[PDB]
Order: C-alpha cells, then structure tokens, then sequence
C-alpha cells in the first residue's frame, strides 16, 4: 500500500513548532489554539520558547490566539510534569492534558 | 518571538508516515531505513501500513530500504509491546526499540 506509518525514536519531548505573528506573546505552560489538519484548529500547551525551529521560520503555520496570560501550570507542577514525561517515558503532550483537569 | 515547541496531545502511536517506492513492499513489524531532518538516515519499525495519510501522498519521503524480510518480532511479542505501550502510555517507538536487545538476546 501507500503510507507506511513508520516509528522512530524521536528526542525527548516531540513537539510541534509553530510561528508566533507579530505582537504575540506567549511563556512556556500557556495553552494556545493553533492549526492541525488541512483545516481544523486544536488546544496546545506551549512547552518553551526557541528562536529556532527544525523547519524554516516561513513554512510554518501560525499559533491562531493565546488562551493564557500566566501559566496554566504552577512553576513546581510544571517542573514536576515535564520530569515524570521524559522519566517514565511518556509523551509531554500526554501528560499535560490529561494533567490539567485533575489540576483545575 | 517566531517559534515555540508546543506539546499536543496526539492520537495513541503517534508514528511518522513514509511513502513506499513503486515495487516496495513491508509488513507490520519489519525495520525500515528512513530519511531524517534535512540530510540524515535512520532505523525504524512499521507499525503498521494504511492508504492514507494526515498528509499529501507526495509531500512524505520515502522509505529507503526494508531490513525484514518477515517481522523481527513474533505475532504475540507484537501484539503485547502495542498493548502494553497504549495501555501504559509509552511512546510505540520507544517500546519497540529497547525491546528488540532484549527478546532477540
């Protein structure tokens, strides 16, 4: 057949990078609608902040608004979080979101 | 200000699609070499093998060669690893490749 889904062992946290338009401001913990899909927008939680990205900074798409000012996530919680994600082996993405709930 | 490493929560094995070449052929469970970034290679595992994908049929890159004739891993070694990485919430890739020393040796 066509696709073939492949894994890999990607680094730590896979993320997915998207541009930050002019005046747009956002820190690490905030959540922030951003495009997936040929068309439909999705909930995501800013991991950090690069002035780098693995792709070119033109061929990316756009974060669409930024639903926090302050951190979802308290400084220790976030510390904590992103440690158990690369200690136990699970997914960054995973487990804040299923660990915001559970907080708020 | 431009880029930000955001974390999504993905759908259960988030794998990486690759075309396969004209006369190609893998099966579920068989090392694959694919390309990587810009200019890099690397081993990987087929997870599974479908008619679509979340992206264009020809803006994915192609497999390079197939390493498994037949699947390095039995039938029911497979289909645990899959459970036990969904179950547990571990990457698929992450579950398959650590294994693999440990089952063959």
């Amino acid at each position: 057949m066509p696709v073939a889904h492949v894994a890999l062992p990607v680094p730590l946290p896979r993320t997915f990078d998207y541009l930050l338009p002019e005046g747009m401001t956002v820190k690490a913990g905030c959540r922030v609608r951003v495009p997936f899909g040929k068309q439909q927008e999705r909930i995501g939680i800013v991991v950090s902040v690069s002035d780098a990205s693995e792709l070119p900074l033109n061929e990316l798409k756009a974060v669409v608004e930024v639903l926090d000012s302050e951190p979802v996530f308290t400084h220790s919680v976030w510390r904590l979080l992103l440690w158990a994600a690369d200690y136990y082996h699970h997914p960054i993405g995973d487990v804040l979101f299923h660990a915001l709930p559970i907080l708020l």
